């Protein structure tokens, strides 16, 4: 059975010609909106979100972690690497990693992030050690990205990561000044502009992280503060049936378009 909301999601998919993925978290009244909600779907870009945050988590216990250089040499650097490149033969500090992978897509910053980790498996420790289940991330950058149809490498389900990022947002999955470091990351976001911000009001306060890859695939993952409610959670995953699809990402815009009526 279907709500309107889910209804108008299958439509857009539908006309996308694409398959979508969404999770709306109200935390007003804990209520969720899934729309292909438990169906894996490739993270790319959004898995650097738990990268950070894993390394927030670390930060926890080692208080000046983030504030430690870590060298970038010039065979470090991937396929984008916007602000890496400007550090080549020097340092960033994981600050800046985080800071880099997150606001500005960064994937030489990312596979910092993900060795400071221990590899792809600290990142889904991580994961399991907050409660989520579902997230695995498997590869490096750029190859995390690939967005096989039928891989389950590097891949979630909407309701995993809506929970997740409710948890490191708005929840306590992080110490408190880790959750707001986080928050200020994603609410600087450089990349989201066309995705699920293109979708809501403009008066509403928005955190996000991007993600694309192979297939079409194109993605965004968002905590949201509207103007006078209980902040939101929304995740939407977007994948094509052909591996040199176009980016979509009006759909995404689209979505959150659709989910915001009636909030
Ligand atoms: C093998 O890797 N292939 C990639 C890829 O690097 N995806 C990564 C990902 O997610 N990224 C983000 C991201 O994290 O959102 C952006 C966003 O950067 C900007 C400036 O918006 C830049 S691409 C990078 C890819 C991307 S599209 C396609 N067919 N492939």
């Amino acid at each position: 059975q279907t709500s309107a909301v889910q209804q108008k999601l299958a439509a857009l998919e539908k006309s996308s010609g694409g398959r979508l993925g969404v999770a709306l978290i109200d935390t007003a009244d804990n209520t969720q909106v899934l729309y292909r909600g438990d169906e894996r779907f490739p993270m790319c870009g959004t898995s650097k979100v738990m990268a950070a945050a894993a390394v927030l988590k670390q930060s926890e216990t080692q208080k000046q972690l983030l504030n430690q250089p870590v060298e970038i040499k010039p065979a470090d650097l991937v396929n984008y690497n916007p602000i890496a490149e400007k550090h080549v033969n020097g340092t960033m500090t994981l600050a800046e990693l985080s800071a880099a992978a997150l606001q500005y897509s960064d994937n030489t910053a990312m596979n910092k992030l993900i060795a400071q980790l221990g590899g792809p498996g600290g990142v889904t420790a991580f994961a399991r050690a907050i409660g989520d289940e579902t997230f695995r991330l498997d590869r490096t950058e750029p190859t995390l990205n690939t967005a096989i149809p039928g891989d389950p490498r590097d891949t979630t389900t909407p309701r995993a990561m809506a929970q997740t990022l409710r948890q490191l947002t708005l929840g306590h999955a992080l110490g408190e000044t880790q959750r707001a470091q986080l928050v200020t990351w994603l609410k600087g976001n450089t990349t989201g502009a066309a995705s699920i911000r293109a979708g809501l009001p403009t008066s509403w306060t928005v955190g996000d992280k991007t993600g694309a890859g192979d297939y079409g695939t194109t993605n965004d993952i968002a905590v949201i503060w509207p103007q006078g409610r209980a902040p939101l959670v929304l995740v939407t995953y977007f994948t094509q049936p052909q591996q040199n699809a176009e980016s979509r990402r009006d759909v995404l815009a689209s979505a959150a378009r659709i989910i915001a009526e009636g909030l």
